């Protein structure tokens, strides 16, 4: 499957793509404002994610740091990124269908649209100014808007027991972005697409 990752932000981002235990494609690339990077993701990939990283520095070997979404200091991510990270999430060719969503469960750094480029389903978007509107206690000093689990490490925010409800913090994310997951047990906003669809992830769509 192809995923075109487009940076419409006015700032550089370092795109990342992983399934948690491996890179997808090269795993990461710098995208200056306006740049696009097309990756190939193997059919059947379960639990893939794409995200933006901000304020990164990498040496010539591809090792360094980012302020949001850092994946173990690598340009080419093999693992998931450090919150806060707006997440484009997907599982492909799962009993003949693909499943896509956006999640704020690991916080929000950069606004995102995640849409099919092929027929048969709709896209999802979280493009409100979550960083600007972020509750004081969730603001990450390193940049972005943390989720409450990251900040407070409680069973309730982290849904550790598989019993949790919405919270004042999750409701903030949900108010700003109704079509993204705001906590683990949120009413799903996952879209079913034809198996083997192709996609575009756009940072700063609006």
């Amino acid at each position: 499957a192809t995923f075109e990752i487009v940076n419409r932000c006015s700032y550089t981002v370092w795109a990342a793509a992983s399934k948690g235990d491996a890179a997808l494609d090269a795993g990461g690339r710098q995208l200056n404002s306006g740049e696009s990077w097309t990756i190939n993701v193997e059919p059947g990939t379960n639990g893939g994610k794409i995200w933006a990283r901000t304020d990164c520095y990498f040496d010539d070997s591809g090792s360094g740091i980012c302020k949001t979404g850092d994946c173990g200091g690598l340009l080419r991510c093999k693992r998931f990124g450090r919150p806060p990270t707006t997440l484009a999430e997907f599982s492909l060719n799962q009993y003949g269908k693909d499943y896509i969503d956006i999640s704020n469960i690991k916080g929000f750094n950069v606004p995102m649209n995640f849409s099919p480029t092929t027929r048969g389903c709709r896209g999802v978007r979280c493009a409100a100014d979550i960083v600007g509107q972020c509750p004081a206690k969730l603001k990450a000093p390193g940049g972005g808007c943390n989720d409450a689990c990251t900040v407070f490490q409680t069973s309730e925010y982290c849904c550790t027991t598989g019993k949790c409800g919405p919270t004042e913090y999750s409701r903030f994310f949900k108010r700003l972005c109704p079509d993204a997951f705001s906590y683990v047990l949120d009413k799903p906003t996952t879209v079913t697409c034809p198996g083997s669809s192709n996609y575009r992830v756009t940072f700063c769509p609006t």
